[PDB]
């Protein structure tokens, strides 16, 4: 059973934004996605302060990047809050729409993209990258959910009969022919050292064949 939605208007124009505007500084995808997961991390630590057996379904806090040049994708996994299927049907847990109406004015006022994280919306930054994103996610108070859209006005929300996950968030880039540097180890060591250097929790960059 896969659910097919329309992004709002709003949504669909950022994402479209920020596939066709000219514009090289693309590593701040990964800055983006990182600094999510680490909200995500610090909301359930936070929860675990008062009840501790919100931890059960899975006690390590942690961020692992995945690079996958066979399946040319790179897969950043945290063990965080996770989202429940309305939170990913909520433009993914942000208020996107109000986010977006903020990006795209400072956008005219003399902001890059780069400062797009300052405004609730900077997962979509991963379509910088990626020609489709797929977002694995589980919950504690709900099951396992896939997340999916390649841009193009959809996105689809399918139950998730892939590895369980115990609890956190997988974000799934399907990167573009011509941005496979973001599979090569010493192009992610360095973005990572630059752009996330402060992260409070463990990034592992897994190692291929
Ligand atoms: Br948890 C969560 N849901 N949506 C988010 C967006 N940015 C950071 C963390 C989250
Ligand atoms: Br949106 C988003 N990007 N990365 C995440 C990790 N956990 C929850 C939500 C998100
Ligand atoms: Br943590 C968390 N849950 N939902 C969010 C939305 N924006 C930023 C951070 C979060
Ligand atoms: Br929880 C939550 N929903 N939306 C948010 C934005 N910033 C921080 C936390 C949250």
């Amino acid at each position: 059973e896969v659910e097919t939605f329309a992004f709002q208007a709003e949504i669909a124009q950022l994402m479209s934004l920020i596939i066709n505007t000219f514009y090289s500084n693309k590593e701040i995808f990964l800055r983006e996605l990182i600094s999510n997961s680490s909200d995500a991390l610090d909301k359930i630590r936070y929860e675990s302060l008062t009840d501790p057996s919100k931890l059960d379904s899975g006690k390590e806090l942690h961020i692992n990047l995945i690079p996958n040049k066979q399946d040319r994708t790179l897969t950043i996994v945290d063990t965080g809050i996770g989202m429940t299927k309305a939170d990913l049907i909520n433009n993914l847990g942000t208020i996107a729409k109000s986010g977006t109406k903020a990006f795209m004015e400072a956008l005219q006022a003399g902001a890059d993209i780069s400062m797009i994280g300052q405004f609730g919306v900077g997962f979509y930054s991963a379509y910088l990258v990626a020609e489709k994103v797929t977002v694995i996610t589980k919950h504690n108070d709900d099951e396992q959910y896939a997340w999916e859209s390649s841009a193009g006005g959809s996105f689809t929300v399918r139950t998730d009969t892939g590895e369980p996950m115990g609890r956190g968030t997988k974000v799934i880039l399907h990167l573009k022919e011509d941005q496979t540097e973001y599979l090569e180890e010493r192009r992610i060591k360095e973005i990572v050292k630059k752009h996330s250097q402060f992260i409070g929790y463990p990034i592992t960059l897994f190692v291929e064949k």
